[PDB]
C-alpha cells in the first residue's frame, strides 16, 4: 500500500516537474517544488504560471493530485510514523 | 454520486469565473484559476482581491465551496482513481 | 451543533479581525480577510504580519482556530448542504 | 496522546526554525513563522526558500511534518476543545 502510494505520488511529482521546467521555464529543482507545494495545497508565495497551458494544466494537476498526495501522506503518518512513535512508548 | 458533485463543482467555479473577471476585471481564465486554487486551499501567491466587494465574497465563496469542492476531490480518487488503481495491482 | 459552531467561528474571526487592524493597522475588512483566509488554510498571497507580536500571534491563532473552522465547514457541508441538495435528487 | 503530539509537533518545529535560520538566514522567529505555516499548510505570501538546500528541505519537511502537525491539531481541538466546549453547554 504505502510503496504503491510512494511510486504514484512520485510518478505525479515528475510529471509536474517535467511540466513546469518545460512550459513555464523553471528550473528542474523549482518546478519540482512548486509542484510538491501544490499538490500539498501550502501553495507558493512567489510563483504563479505565467502561461495560460501552465495555468489549465494546474488547475487538472491540483485536482488529480491532490487525493493521492494526502492519501501518501496519510498511510506514511499512520502506517510508518504511527507505529516507529506508539511501539516507542512501550517501556 | 460522482456525477452530481462534478456538475456542483462546475457550477460553483463558474460563478467564481465570473465574479472575478466582472468585479476584480481578471482574464476569465485567471479568474477561473483563483477561484481553483482558492476553494482547494492551495491559495495564489500573487494575486489577493483588490475591492472590498471582492474581499466579502471572497470570504463567502471560501466557506460555501471548500467542503463541495473536496467532496468531490475525495470522491474522485476513492471512487474513480482507487479503483482505476485497485484493480490494476491485480495480476 | 451548527449553532454553536457558527457562533465560535464568528467570536474567533471577531478576534482575528480586531487584532490585525489593531497590531498589524490593517483595514477592518483586511483583517477578517487576512483571518479567514488564514484559518481556512487557503492562505493570502500578499500580506505577511510585519511585527513579532503578529507572528507570534498567527502562529497560535493557526493552532487554536484551524480545528473550530474547519468543524464548521465539515458540519455546513454535510448538515446544512448535503441534505437541501440530496432531498432536491429526489424526484 | 496530546502531551507526546505536542511534543512532536514542538521538536519538528524547532528543528524548522533551527534550519531556516541557518540556511536561509531568517531571524529565528521568521524561520519558526515559516515552518508552522508551511506545516499546518496555510504557506507564506512572501518568502520562498531561496537556496537549494532550502528548497529540497522544505519538501521533504512537508511530507514528514504534515501528517504530525494535523494530528496535533486534530486532537487539540477534540480531545481538549470539544469537552471544554461540549461540558458547557450543559445548563
Ligand atoms: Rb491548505
Ligand atoms: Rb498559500
Ligand atoms: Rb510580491
Ligand atoms: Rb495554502
Ligand atoms: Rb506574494
Ligand atoms: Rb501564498
Amino acid at each position: 500500500e504505502f510503496q504503491v502510494l510512494f511510486v504514484l505520488t512520485i510518478l505525479t511529482l515528475i510529471s509536474g516537474t517535467i511540466f513546469y521546467s518545460t512550459v513555464e521555464g523553471l528550473r528542474p529543482i523549482d518546478a519540482l517544488y512548486f509542484s510538491v507545494v501544490t499538490l500539498t495545497t501550502v501553495g507558493d508565495g512567489n510563483f504563479s504560471p505565467q502561461t495560460d497551458f501552465g495555468k489549465i494544466f494546474t488547475i487538472l494537476y491540483i485536482f488529480i493530485g491532490i487525493g493521492l498526495v494526502f492519501g501518501f501522506i496519510h498511510k506514511l503518518a499512520v502506517n510508518v510514523q504511527l507505529p516507529s512513535i506508539l511501539s516507542n512508548l512501550v517501556p
